């Protein structure tokens, strides 16, 4: 089964555990390039009653994402104000996240593809590219980090 965090049958507990950053995408490419604040490598998600604890490196970083008032949406303060959802996950292989950042009165979109293993199939990477396209993010703004 596949699910969206905003969908009726979403099971948040099933996203608990090991994840890896496979691909990042943004309509502001500099945010995810070599010196970008959002070039972050996920390690794990810890699901709590009202929050998610996200463990990254990029130096160790831990972030707490709180549930907002809309089901399946989370918020976190990091280089501005972020809200995100999980438009598509199959729990066992991949997780696709869509994030909006707001800083200094501006905004940008970030999309992330995360894997249970350190890489994902070409098929899943293509599905991610399609999801990015649906959000107006060109492939040239999609960066595969599985080799990094």
């Amino acid at each position: 089964e596949e699910a969206s965090s905003t969908g009726r049958n979403f099971n948040v507990e099933k996203i608990n555990g090991e994840w890896h950053t496979i691909i990042l995408a943004s309509d502001k490419r500099e945010k995810i390039e070599d010196n970008g604040n959002f070039r972050l490598f996920l390690e794990q998600i810890h699901v709590l009653e009202k929050s998610l604890v996200l463990k990254f490196h990029g130096s160790e970083l831990s972030m707490v994402a709180d549930k907002t008032e809309k089901a399946g949406e989370y918020s976190v303060t990091y280089d501005g104000f972020n809200t995100f959802t999980i438009p598509k996950t199959d729990y066992d292989n991949f997780l696709m996240a869509h994030l909006i950042n707001e800083k200094d009165g501006e905004t940008f979109q970030l999309m992330g593809l995360y894997g249970r293993e350190p890489d994902l199939s070409s098929d899943i990477k293509e599905r991610f590219a399609q999801l990015c396209e649906e959000h107006g993010i060109l492939r040239e703004n999609i960066i595969d980090l599985s080799n990094a």
